């Protein structure tokens, strides 16, 4: 007996008429005083209905271009389905009933099923659009990932950007594509079995284009702040709803599977119901199989067991495995020691900061919570992502840090991918890619001159404003038909088809996984009705005999894959093999 809180009739932007009647524009103002909406050139006063809602129907179809005009300022809508001229254009009315859908027989995918791989479309491909990420589908499906995780695609100032300065939620990046050209990447994918996520950010708004506060200053709160202007007031019902309508459109309007929540700690709000609970709600309401994953650091199971969040985001397994093989240690990475002991910890825990002391300077508190409720999918793990390549001043993936190995880098992913947990890989992380993943914006004036300024500041630094920096991050994608990327490659095909086809790999429970060490070699072993399987990892230096390695139980004797296509079970340094 949840109810929506949407309704298409009062929907607010521009939505099309029934019968060929044309277009309802709607907004909501606070302090306006004049009110217009301005389409193909042409103002029309709207009518005040009270509450501060104002509605007008004119005979405009779909692609009438329109913005609105509060008290004789022309100004962008924030509820825009698409802006073909950028965040400070008119938008396009666009109507979601045109697109001829063949996806019938797709039904979702579910957490446990999910091998997540990051794209993003600006890099993704030479063009960097939806059509031409398309034409890499069929790669992907053989490759054997299941779901893509598609970076954030909410309209944004500039040419290029990772897609967190997105401002108008509604609206897909111009440059990428239409409308039509992101629901046939979406429709094609669905056509070869493969599911298709979406990062949203919900915890701010981008600084250039995010014209709410024109029409409500309400939406905001100045309690607390985001990285760019004042915070979203969860308190507001209609901030409430411009989040949870935009989850309702990016689902059932483009038929995405499910949403990456950006930065979940930071959506703060009081309320009885909390913003994240009622994003469950109001996305099941809709009557699908639609995913919820939250990027969230807290380590707090509540997310998915009060929220009804599916899933979390949870870096301690990353961040466990890079200090592992670099020993590095500055910023957070000072929170882990690294090796196989503490590997087998954190996998054996799911997180490792479970409510200890988390020592890192700057940021001392007790970290963390009991992780006995989630079972293995809620946790989402990775050795590479967005964010653990970008954040770094050069942007090196992890096999190009100083000290790793190609060896330890094809270890790391056959522990990744023989885990019960839900992997994700970074595009080109499966060739072992050549190019960086460097952090690159395209923003105006002074803004952008801030944004290289900080970068240079917060670290040579590739500028972030550099047409070059956004070139450098550009998938090679002949590369990867030779030498050690092609190896990597034929190793990741390996790694996702034992992952798909292996009965005892399909284990999804945490009672069923155990860990341990002796020195520096990890051990993970899985048991089921269906058998066993052990991983073992060897993180030193040394060669290591699989026979030699002291085990609680008696090791498995047949060689089912090992990283480097040996034949006898002897591990190099930074090899691993799973036997059965
Ligand atoms: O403060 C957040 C929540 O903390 C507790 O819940 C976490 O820790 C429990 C054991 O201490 C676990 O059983 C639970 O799964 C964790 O989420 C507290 O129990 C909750 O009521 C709080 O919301
Ligand atoms: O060599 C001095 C460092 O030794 C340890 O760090 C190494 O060994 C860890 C496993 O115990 C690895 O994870 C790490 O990558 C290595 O650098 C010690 O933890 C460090 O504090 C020492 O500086
Ligand atoms: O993964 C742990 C880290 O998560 C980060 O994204 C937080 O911003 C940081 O303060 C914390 O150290
Ligand atoms: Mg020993």
């Amino acid at each position: 007996s949840f109810q929506t809180q949407h309704d298409p009739r009062t929907r607010l932007g521009a939505t099309p008429l029934p019968g060929g009647a044309g277009t309802r524009f709607r907004l909501w103002t606070s302090t306006a005083r004049t009110v217009a909406v301005r389409v193909n050139g042409t103002e029309h006063v709207m009518t005040s209905l009270g509450g501060g809602i104002y509605e007008l129907e004119l005979p405009v179809g779909p692609g009438a271009r329109y913005l609105f005009v509060l008290d004789g300022v022309p100004t962008p809508d924030p509820y825009a389905r698409f802006l073909p001229d950028g965040v400070h254009g008119e938008a396009e009315v666009v109507d979601f009933g045109t697109f001829d859908w063949t996806d019938a027989d797709w039904h979702g995918i579910k957490l446990a099923d999910c091998v997540f791989y990051e794209v993003h479309v600006g890099t993704f491909t030479p063009e960097g659009t939806y059509r031409a990420a398309a034409e890499k589908l069929p790669y992907l499906k053989e490759l054997g990932v299941t779901a893509i995780q598609v970076m954030p695609l909410a309209a944004f100032d500039g040419q290029r950007g990772w897609g967190y300065d997105g401002a108008a939620f509604y609206a897909p990046y111009a440059p990428y594509g239409r409308p039509e050209d992101l629901m046939a990447l979406v429709d094609a994918a669905h056509r070869l079995g493969l599911g298709v996520f979406l990062d949203v950010v919900y915890n701010h708004f981008g600084p250039s284009g995010n014209y709410l506060s024109s029409y409500a200053p309400s939406y905001f709160t100045d309690r607390f702040s985001s990285a760019w202007g004042m915070g979203l007031d969860y308190a507001e019902p209609h901030m409430r709803r411009y989040v949870t309508g935009n989850a309702r459109m990016w689902l059932r309007d483009y038929h995405f599977d499910g949403l990456r929540l950006d930065a979940t700690p930071y959506m703060t709000d009081d309320s009885e119901t909390h913003i994240l609970t009622e994003l469950a709600q109001e996305i099941h309401e809709l009557g699908g199989t639609h995913l919820l994953l939250a990027e969230d650091h807290r380590n707090l199971p509540d997310l998915v067991t009060v929220n009804h969040l599916d899933g979390i985001w949870t870096d301690d397994f990353h961040h466990e495995t890079r200090v592992t093989l670099t020993g590095e240690q500055e910023g957070y990475y000072a929170g882990y020691r690294g090796g196989a002991e503490a590997l087998a910890y954190t996998i054996r825990r799911g997180w490792r900061y479970e409510g200890q002391f988390w020592a890192v300077k700057g940021e001392e508190h007790e970290r963390g919570h009991p992780s006995d409720a989630l079972e293995a999918p809620n946790f989402v793990y990775c050795i590479q992502n967005h964010d653990q390549i970008g954040n770094r001043p050069l942007g090196e993936r992890l096999h190009q840090s100083d000290g790793v190995t190609l060896h330890e880098y094809r270890g790391a992913a056959a522990l990744l991918l023989t885990l019960p947990m839900t992997p994700l890989l970074f595009q080109g992380q499966e060739w072992a890619a050549s190019t960086p993943f460097q952090f690159f914006s395209d923003h105006a004036g002074e803004l952008g001159q801030a944004v290289s300024e900080g970068r240079k500041k917060e670290f040579d630094v590739p500028d972030p404003q550099a047409e070059q920096t956004f070139l450098n991050s550009k998938l090679n994608w002949a590369e990867r038909e030779g030498g050690e990327h092609a190896r990597t490659l034929r190793l990741y095909r390996d790694l996702l088809r034992l992952r798909r086809e292996d009965p005892v790999l399909h284990n999804r429970q945490r009672e069923n996984l155990t860990t341990g060490h002796d020195g520096d070699v990890l051990w993970v072993r899985t048991v089921t009705g269906a058998g066993e399987r052990v991983l073992l990892w060897n993180l030193g230096q040394d060669t290591r005999a699989v026979a030699e390695v002291k085990l609680p139980f008696t090791v498995p004797r047949r060689l089912l894959l090992h990283t480097e296509g040996r034949e006898d079970l002897t591990l190099g340094a930074g090899e691993a093999v799973l036997v059965g």
